[PDB]
Parts: C-alpha cells; structure tokens; sequence
C-alpha cells in the first residue's frame, strides 16, 4: 500500500550499489551511496540510507562535497595559462618560452565525467625550430 519511494537525495549523492531496484522497497533496507563525478563524501563514514519505518528513509546528512580539477600541472619551456580557475569542465592554453614552437597542443580539457578529476592532454612539447 505504501512501500519506500524514490530514495533519499543528498547534496551530490546518489545510490551506487544495485541494492536498489528502486521499485518498491519494503521498510527495512540499508543501502549505499555514490557521490557524483567531482565530489568527495564526508570523512567517509556510515553510508547507510535505511528504509526505516515510515517509508521515511533513515539518516541523510551530506555524504558528498566536491572534487574539482586540481590544476593541469605545468607544461615545459614555456608555461600554462589558467584564466582564473581550474574546476571541473575547465581547460588551459599552453604557451612556450621564446624561440620555441608548440608541438603537442595549444589547449587541454578538465573532464571529470569519465575517470574522476583528470585531464585529457598533459605535457605537449616546446620544440625550438
């Protein structure tokens, strides 16, 4: 007649495990949480969304935070340009020092929606010609 509905929703958290089925949960289910790309949980504790008593799933705090891109690092013989922030979905432009020609790329992308905070194309080259 009732059963547990669309489970609890946290600031960036969403169920990881095929615990769910997410159809009709009978009251009494401990489920586990997954943070979205570019998020970190709280200090990583009891990740327990129980279907409690009153189809009112149990505790729900803030099991996420955020993981933004941690700087594309530094290129070489030259330097790397950050227009004021390297968050998720960002990017840079490579600029070599004097006398050199960029032989690798003139940009690279911050993407998190694949393998967590990571960048596409690391060190190009700066080849003096």
């Amino acid at each position: 007649f009732r059963s547990c509905e669309v489970p609890t929703r946290l600031n960036s958290a969403s169920l990881k495990q095929p615990y769910i089925t997410q159809n009709y949960f009978p009251v009494g289910t401990v489920v586990e949480y997954e943070c979205r790309p570019g998020y970190r949980r709280e200090p990583s504790l009891s990740p327990k969304l129980t279907c409690l008593q009153n189809l009112k799933w149990s505790t729900a705090v803030e099991f996420c935070k955020k993981k933004s891109c941690p700087n594309p690092g530094e290129i070489r013989n030259g330097q790397i340009d950050v227009p004021g922030g390297i968050l998720f979905g960002a990017t840079i432009s490579f600029s070599c020092n004097t006398g050199y020609k960029l032989f690798g790329s003139t940009s690279s992308f911050c993407l998190i929606s694949g393998s967590s905070v990571q960048w596409s194309d690391p060190l190009p080259e700066c080849r003096e010609h």
